[PDB]
């Protein structure tokens, strides 16, 4: 009764594929590494038990050859990583609001609100305002820039849009989160292992929503979001690092975030349990939830599946996105989001959730921060 | 007329050290090496001496421009040593005003459920946020909102911001902060960057804080109320300020004229909120009879909208007050403002926090050119 509701989804990635099982080859080719051998075998090591399948890029061979600093460890390059990322950010992004906006079926007139989440290089005006621009919104959209938030921003900006959509009668809220990896990518070091980590997992791509509070008789609610929180996980200071330099953007990985998150997440649901149990009298199972979880590799999502003692086909919706498309940070849980629509309509479920009637979407990130949102399917 | 997201307290910190600007041209052309760029120096003393600036608080001083050579030179390579000071002292000047705007509240700072940070002076992962929750030692399940890059309208945004917030969760008090430090900026002059003289007169450092919420208890203080916000893109300003992050740190490039646009879009923008008002009031009032909380963005933007909009010269004092005391504090120069409206109030034996006043207008810009768009009730 008046809960900010998801309207419409619409995803979008860049054209050209990589395959998984042959990413180290072009990766330490392109680097000009291919003399450490030791390192690669580490690194197709990683790349073959990462759960993804193929990833898409922006980045290629010639775009790479061009900017020769990119392919150098920690080279001066943040000049042309920001070339790239302020401009394809935001181009991105238009695809899947399109998408989106047509889902959704109204004029683009009666968009009220933009969200705009990334991570991926930062202007001024922001991308907010290209986006505006380029979807020829009215002037008068009231925006918010959410820039270097890192992985939990698909679930931030979800929060900020419930917020938005429920205290602004007639709101309708654009959601847009937009990821390249132009400003993460850099050559393989014997002294920066983790970094390979973020070299197996991170993919581009784009994700739009649109959400509002009392859906009119022609619009088609997806999900609607009952409850949202945020929160700062014990014992896990400089788990996540990340650091804006000359050089592009660094991630430094200090501890164990699938433990991390799998020993705190019957605490972290509490909350949200307590609300269902408030509107429906009745405690589920964690295995009577559904799934809407960033893919930030299969580690998280193998821990917490044992953790919570899920049914198999609970993470499908997530490891399907990571297999497909790696871990394309912020806008992630989103594709999960329609993936878990997708897959409702293809294998005839009762409801837009699996099934079943409360769900979980969650996102985390630097601090280390976990967004928890309790959704209800339709 | 209740449930209104309302401001609780607000708290203001500012560098130490003190620049006169009277002076700031021979300090400035010295530490850069620029001494012997005898004209471009006097175009630089000309724009300092009408900038209605007495004096600048800034983190940088001679001792760590000497450190950090490559802050000195033109466009020569420095984003890293500017990171560095940037993600240091951004949020160690946020916790200092938000200090004052919780010791003001006079709650609990257990209390507060959300936090929303403004800046433009560096980035970072976590963000200044997260390290301003930890500073001031708040639950872990705060409610952050991270507005990084923002520019100078983000006083007005994180209050638009914190006003949904508030409104929409019961009990929701919002710790609201904006801190800017001009580490990210500082350049040597150039005859070809003549665009870059402006923000060397006007950019100064300071932070400031509130606390929003709605439906006051007995025991909180109101000072105003939110009612209505807006954003917009003003027609005709496509590239009229424009902000580029690079190797070199933070390069603004100024197009077009933002007082004259402003100003030829003024009436136009306020038609929405004192429709709200008349909707409320039945009455219409003139503009100089609302107060005015301004973005102080320089001296010309204040006198083209008070003469647009034929303002008794006082309602602009108090934006008037902070440019002269602080320069352009960026993002949270609106804040000083507010909080000068209040002090004004107290000394000079107002009937209102708002200059006596009922409705008043807090108006924030940046790139765009965006106006951010606020009516304001006093208490």
């Amino acid at each position: 009764s008046g809960k900010a509701t998801v309207l419409a989804v619409g995803t979008a990635v860049p054209p050209k594929e990589f395959d998984q099982s042959t990413y180290p080859d072009f990766y330490f080719n392109v680097t000009n590494c291919n003399d450490k051998v030791e390192l690669k075998g580490k690194f197709q090591r990683i790349c073959d038990r990462s759960g993804i399948k193929k990833r898409h890029f922006y980045l290629d061979e010639e775009i790479l050859k061009a900017n020769p600093g990119m392919c150098t460890y920690m080279g001066a390059s943040l000049d042309v990583r920001q070339n790239i990322a302020v401009r394809e950010v935001p181009k991105l992004a238009k695809e899947a609001a399109l998408k989106a906006i047509k889902e959704w079926g109204q004029p683009k007139s009666k968009i009220t609100h933009l969200v705009f989440g990334t991570t991926s290089g930062v202007d001024m005006p922001g991308a907010d305002f290209q986006l505006l621009k380029l979807l020829g919104l009215r002037p008068n959209v009231k925006r918010i820039m959410l820039y270097q938030q890192g992985c939990s921003a698909g679930a931030t900006v979800t929060r900020v849009a419930k917020d938005l959509a429920e205290n602004n009668p007639g709101a309708r809220v654009l959601v847009a989160c937009s990821e390249v990896t132009a400003v993460t990518f850099r050559a393989p070091s014997e002294t920066h292992l983790d970094g390979l980590v973020g070299a197996a997992l991170f993919g581009d791509g784009a994700a739009a929503l649109i959400i509002g509070s009392n859906p009119t008789p022609v619009e088609k609610p997806l999900f609607e979001v009952h409850w949202s929180g945020q929160c700062v996980l014990p014992d896990s200071d400089g788990a996540i690092l990340g650091h804006l330099r000359e050089a592009g953007l660094v991630f430094h990985l200090l501890k164990d975030v699938p433990g991390i998150i799998s020993k705190n997440i019957e605490k972290l649901l509490a909350e949200p349990l307590d609300y269902v149990k408030s509107v429906d009298e009745a405690s589920p199972a964690y295995t009577d939830l559904f799934w809407v979880v960033h893919p930030g590799g299969p580690a998280i999502l193998d821990q917490v599946e044992a953790k919570l003692k899920l049914d198999k086909d609970r993470m499908q919706a997530t490891r399907d996105v990571l297999a497909q498309y790696g871990n394309m940070s912020s806008a992630s849980v989103l594709f999960v989001l329609d993936q878990m629509r997708k897959r409702s309509v293809e294998l005839n479920k009762d409801t837009t959730g699996d099934g079943l009637k409360w769900g979980v979407m969650l996102g985390f990130g630097p601090g280390l921060t976990v967004e928890t949102l309790l959704l209800k399917s339709i």
